[PDB]
C-alpha cells in the first residue's frame, strides 16, 4: 500500500537523515522550562509531557469533547489526564498505565483540577475488566520498523477500545498504525459502528503515520490515510527544513469543587 511504501522509504533513511526527516515541516512545542520546572520539582503550570499540547489540539477543535468520568487508557506521565481535570465538564478522570522500570511512571501534580485527578501504574488496561465511563482516551501504541508488528498492536488497541465504548462515548483513540489493510478494515467496521473518523495531528512527528481516531469528526477511512500517507512521503523531498515551535500549554494550580 502508499503507506507501505512510506514505511519502506522511512526504514531505508540514515540515522542523520531520519533525526531531520522526523521534524521536518512539523509542529513543535516549546517545552524547554516547563521541563526544567518540573525537574526543580514545581508541580503548578506545566503539563508533565507534550502529550496534554497535544491533546489540547483535538480538544480546541471539539474533534473530542471530554466531559464526565473520563478513562486515559495508557497515561503514562499523565499529560493528557491533568490536561482533562481543568476542562470545564470534566467530573473524574481515571488515567491507567504499566509503568515501572524502564517505562513511565505517572508525576504527581498541582496543576488545575489535579484533586478531580487519579493515576495508578502497575495496571495493564489489556487484561482488566472493561469500566463505564463518558470519554474515553487511549494513546497506546508502540512503534515498530516492521509495519505487520505495528498491524498487530494496533488492532489489539482497536479491540480493547471497542470494549469500553458505547454510544454517547466521547473518545480520542491512537491508531499507530493506520494504512495496513488489516487496521484500514477494523477502523470501517468500527467507525460504521461508533461513528467519528481519524485524523492527522499538526504534532505527530514524520516518523509516525499515527492517526488519531476521533469521535466528533468525519471523513472517509481509505481516504484519511491516504491523504497523510503522500504527505508523509512528500516531505521526505524537504531539504534544510525544520519544525515551527508554540508556546506550550499552562495548567493552572488549584483545586476544583
Ligand atoms: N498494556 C498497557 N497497559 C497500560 N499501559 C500501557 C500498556 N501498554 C503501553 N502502556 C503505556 O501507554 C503509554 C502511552 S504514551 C502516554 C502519553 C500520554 N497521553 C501523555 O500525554 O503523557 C506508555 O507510557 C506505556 O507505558
Amino acid at each position: 500500500t502508499l503507506g507501505e511504501k512510506w514505511k519502506s522509504r522511512l526504514n531505508a533513511l540514515g540515522k542523520s537523515e531520519f533525526q531531520i526527516y522526523k521534524k521536518s515541516g512539523i509542529q513543535e512545542v516549546d517545552r524547554t522550562l516547563a521541563k526544567e520546572g518540573i525537574k526543580r520539582g514545581e508541580t503548578d503550570h506545566h503539563a508533565v509531557s507534550r502529550g496534554s499540547a497535544k491533546l489540547r489540539w483535538f480538544v480546541e477543535r471539539n474533534m473530542v469533547t471530554p466531559e464526565g468520568k473520563v478513562v486515559d487508557l495508557g497515561c503514562g506521565r499523565g499529560g493528557w489526564s491533568y490536561y482533562c481535570g481543568g476542562l470545564k465538564n470534566v467530573r473524574e478522570v481515571k488515567g491507567l498505565t504499566k509503568g515501572g522500570p524502564g517505562h513511565e511512571e505517572p508525576i504527581p501534580m498541582s496543576t488545575y483540577g489535579w484533586n478531580l485527578v487519579r493515576l495508578q501504574s502497575g495496571v495493564d488496561v489489556f487484561f482488566i475488566p472493561p469500566e463505564k465511563c463518558d470519554t474515553l482516551l487511549c494513546d497506546i501504541g508502540e512503534s515498530s520498523p516492521n509495519p505487520t508488528v505495528e498491524a498487530g498492536r494496533t488492532l489489539r488497541v482497536l479491540n480493547l477500545v471497542e470494549n469500553w465504548l458505547n454510544n454517547n462515548t466521547q473518545f480520542c483513540i491512537k491508531v499507530l498504525n493506520p494504512y495496513m489493510p488489516s487496521v484500514i478494515e477494523k477502523m470501517e467496521a468500527l467507525q460504521r459502528k461508533y461513528g467519528g473518523a481519524l485524523v492527522r495531528n499538526p504534532l505527530s512527528r514524520n516518523s509516525t503515520h499515527e492517526m488519531y481516531w476521533v469521535s466528533n469528526a468525519s471523513g472517509n477511512i481509505v481516504s484519511s490515510v491516504n491523504m497523510i500517507s503522500r504527505m508523509l512521503i512528500n516531505r521526505f523531498t524537504m531539504r534544510y527544513k525544520k519544525a515551527t515551535y508554540e508556546p506550550d500549554v499552562d495548567l493552572g494550580s488549584g483545586t476544583r469543587n
